[PDB]
């Protein structure tokens, strides 16, 4: 599988089969993903990978927070910018529209879409959850470094016939997640990464995901 | 070239040939790179790509700042964390020594380190410079998004027989660069990316670049 093909085939998978992930395979993928570049070769990314009973504990701990409602939230940071405007805000809901449409839940049906949302905290049934975190001394460019590493992993997973869904929803309960994992407060949780084998027949995995055109992204000067 | 191979063969290239870059190739690469994921599909990354006369104008404007010395600096942000410590600093010093050894530039050699500094602001002789920037409303997770896009770009270049060097050195003169590109102060410059055909005979492009072992990266729980 070529780099181009891996990139095309990578999507956020929100339906996984009940099927284990070979840990030896995982380690080899992390080995190669470490070749991601970073400012000053700092390699600021740290990861805690969980499965089985530990993965079950994290889910339980967060579930206990979820039923507290808005009172239970523990945001690591502002997931979205507070002053978010168009064109960006609309991009969120365009993808949202497609996702829920691909399922069998109406637009107005606020009850059912909530239910599917909570599936996030089961990692959409993935056997493995990766938690990506770093020291709180790190600034924005090191967060960009983390992104380079995370995309490397996601691409490598696809090349090896695995799949993933990156999840910032975990940062909504950062302290609970950090406490459950045994991470100290010197660390900040950025994102989770659900990892497993895709259910390739699941409709939620088959809808075409949109992107803006290059005219909204790239300016050419001097050509 | 497989995704694994692309990741392994990508390095920060600091010597380029005069061979021109097919814009048609670049544009197709960007089309694919847009498939990078982002939190909420915000796709926050923006890029202004420059070549030819406009590219030299940017160099000229920044060069005007360099001769001002420490007064010429216009930091967009802290490139390295204030209060950086080990293990990360040690990682930096490792690649630094390696890079300078390949150039034949000594510790005492203040002349060469300055020249090497100045070479950064020529994009190391690359025919095309990409400037990655975003709205100033974006937060750290959106900077991670930019990182996912940028690594996507760097891998695709390598797949197509091209090469790159990510460059935060441009952020040192952000306002000069943004002013020259015609960017407003609503935008913040993250990084440059030099793009072109690598000079593979160049020793600076040939030394083995270090990475820490997975024992410093991944914690396994529940296996
Ligand atoms: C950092 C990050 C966090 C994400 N978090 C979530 C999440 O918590 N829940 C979710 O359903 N999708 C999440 N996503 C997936 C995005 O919604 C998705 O990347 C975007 O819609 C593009 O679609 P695609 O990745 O399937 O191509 C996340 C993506 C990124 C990059
Ligand atoms: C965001 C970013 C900015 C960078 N800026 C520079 C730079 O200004 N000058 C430079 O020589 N290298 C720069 N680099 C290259 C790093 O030093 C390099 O990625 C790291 O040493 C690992 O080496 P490699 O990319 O060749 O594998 C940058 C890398 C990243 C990710």
């Amino acid at each position: 599988l070529s780099a181009s093909e891996a990139l095309a085939r990578r999507r956020s998978v929100r339906a996984f089969t009940d099927r284990p992930v070979d840990r030896a395979l995982l380690a080899r993928i992390f080995e190669i993903a470490q070749r991601a570049p970073s400012g000053g070769n700092l390699q600021p990314w740290q990861a805690t990978v969980v499965t089985g009973e530990r993965w079950q504990a994290v889910q339980d701990a967060v579930a206990a927070r979820i039923v507290m409602g808005r009172e239970g939230f523990q945001p690591e940071y502002d997931i979205y910018p507070r002053g978010l405007t168009d064109p960006w805000d609309s991009r969120r809901f365009g993808v949202g529209e497609a996702l829920y449409a691909s399922l069998g839940i109406a637009r107005d049906d606020k009850a059912g879409r909530i239910a599917q949302f909570q599936q996030n905290y089961r990692g959409f049934g993935a056997p493995v959850m990766l938690f990506l975190h770093c020291s709180r001394i790190m600034g924005p460019p090191q967060w960009a470094d983390m992104g380079m590493w995370l995309q490397s992993v996601m691409l490598l997973l696809v090349e090896h016939g695995l799949a993933s869904c990156p999840q910032e929803c975990w940062a909504m309960y950062g302290a609970t997640v950090r406490a459950e994992l045994g991470l100290g407060d010197d660390q900040i949780l950025f994102s989770g990464l659900a990892i497993g084998h895709a259910d390739e027949e699941a409709p939620v995995n088959r809808w075409p995901v949109p992107r803006v055109g290059l005219d909204e992204v790239i300016d050419w000067q001097g050509f």
